[PDB]
C-alpha cells in the first residue's frame, strides 16, 4: 500500500457536511482516509462511497472488527460491499475470528489490518500482555498488515520487530494522544491523525505542518 | 433488570431489511427483546433500529462489541443511543477506561451498557478466557450490572455468575448453532441469545416455541 506523505486521516467527524468539507480542505495531502463508526453509525454506509467519488481516496474501514468468525464473516462482506479498501481486525479475539476475515478480504480483493496493541492507558490491562503473541499469530496467519500505538515507540518497534521490514505498519495516537509524528515513522509506514487536524483551527495547515515536520522521512 | 420475555432474546444476523422484519414478526409472540449487531446495521443502517421500535414495540440491544479508545466509545454510544437502542454490547478486554467511557454516555442518555466477559468461540480460548474473570471483576468494580458470557462452556459461564453475584443480569449466546443447551445454560444465565437456529429454520415461530417449551420449567 502505498500512502501519500505516510499520512492517514482519520476522518471521526459525526456529520457529513463537515467531514466532507474537512476532508477536501485537506485533499491535497492525502491519498488515504480511515473510516470508522462515529461517522459510518451517523451518516450510513454510502458515506464510504461518497468518499470515493468525490476524492478517490483509498478507505479504511476502522471497525475493530472482534466478534465470532461467523459475524466476522458477515461484518467484512458488508464492509467491502460499502466500498472499503481494507478493513481493521482485532487480534485479542483469536486466530479464527482473524482468519474469517482474510477469507472474506481475498474473495473480494482487499486488505486486512491486524489491530495488536491500542495506544489508550486501558490497552495496558489485557491488551499489552498479549500483543506480541497476537502480532506472531498474525505471521503465522500470513497477515501482512498491522496497527501498533504512537504513544509507545518501544512497544511499536518491538511490533515492527515481530512482523520484518517487509509488513506494513500504521500507527495511531501521534498529535492528539501526545505521539510524536517522526518518532512514530522510524517504525511505522504511515501515521493514522485524527484530531490535531480536523479539530484545528485550520485543517489544511494543520496537515501541511505535520508533514513539514517529517519533510526528510517522505 | 430488563425483563425479557420467556428468557429469549432472538440474534437478529440476516442482512436484509425484508427478511429481518419477516422473521422478527413471525416470533414477536414469543420474544420482546432483539439483539441488532452489524451485519444487520451496516447492511440496512442505523434506522434500521428505528423500523423494528415502529412495528415490533421490542427492546433493541446493539450488539457492537465496542472495543476502541475512550473517545471513540464515547462517539460510538452516542450514536448508538441516538438512534434508539435500549443498550450495547461493549468489550472488557481493552479495559476499564474504555469501559467507562460507555458507561459514561449510557448514565448520560438514560440507557444500558451490557460488558461482553469471555466470547462462545473457539478462538476465544487463546487471549479472552485469560483475561475473562478479571475483565468481569473490573466490571463490577466499574459498577456494570449487564454481562454476556458464553453459553458453550457452562464451567466458564456459572464462574461469571458467581464473579457478578445474582443481582447482576447476565445473558448468553452460543445455544443451538454453536452447540450450547438451552436449559443448562439458564442455570446461570437470566436469558439465553439465539439467532441461526432461529432465524434460518422453516417456521421460525415454531423454533421459538420449541426453544420455549423445552425450557417451560425455567420460566
Ligand atoms: O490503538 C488505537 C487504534 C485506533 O484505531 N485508534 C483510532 O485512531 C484514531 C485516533 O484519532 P486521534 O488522532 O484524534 O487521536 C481514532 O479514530 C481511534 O479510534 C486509536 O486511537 N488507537
Ligand atoms: O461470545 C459471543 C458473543 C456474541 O455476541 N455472540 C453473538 O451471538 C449471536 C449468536 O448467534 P447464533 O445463535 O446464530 O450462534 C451472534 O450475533 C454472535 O455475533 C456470540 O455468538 N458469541
Amino acid at each position: 500500500m502505498d500512502v501519500m506523505n505516510r499520512l492517514i486521516l482519520a476522518m471521526d467527524l459525526m456529520n457529513r457536511d463537515d467531514a466532507l468539507r474537512v476532508t477536501g480542505e485537506v485533499r491535497e495531502y492525502i491519498d488515504t482516509v480511515k473510516i470508522g463508526y462515529p461517522l459510518v453509525l451517523s451518516e450510513g454506509m454510502d458515506i464510504i462511497a461518497e468518499f470515493r467519488k468525490r476524492f478517490g481516496c483509498r478507505i479504511i474501514a476502522d471497525f475493530k472488527v472482534a466478534d465470532i468468525p461467523e459475524t466476522n464473516e458477515k461484518i467484512c462482506r458488508a464492509t467491502f460491499k460499502a466500498g472499503a479498501d481494507a478493513i481493521i481486525v482485532h487480534g485479542f479475539p483469536g486466530a479464527d475470528s482473524v482468519r474469517a476475515c482474510l477469507n472474506v478480504a481475498e474473495e473480494m480483493g482487499r486488505e486486512v489490518f491486524l489491530l495488536t496493541e491500542m495506544s489508550h492507558p486501558g490497552a495496558e490491562m489485557f491488551i499489552q500482555g498479549a500483543a506480541d503473541e497476537i502480532a506472531r499469530m498474525g505471521v503465522d496467519l500470513g497477515v501482512k498488515n498491522y496497527v501498533g500505538p504512537s504513544v509507545r515507540p518501544e512497544r511499536l518497534s518491538r511490533l515492527r520487530e515481530i512482523i520484518g521490514q517487509d509488513s506494513f505498519l500504521i500507527s495511531p495516537g501521534a498529535g492528539a494522544q501526545g505521539g510524536d509524528p517522526g518518532e512514530t515513522l522510524r517504525f511505522a509506514d504511515a501515521i493514522i491523525v485524527g484530531r490535531s487536524i480536523f479539530l484545528a483551527d485550520n485543517p489544511a495547515a494543520a496537515a501541511a505542518g505535520i508533514i513539514e515536520s517529517i519533510k526528510d522521512l517522505l
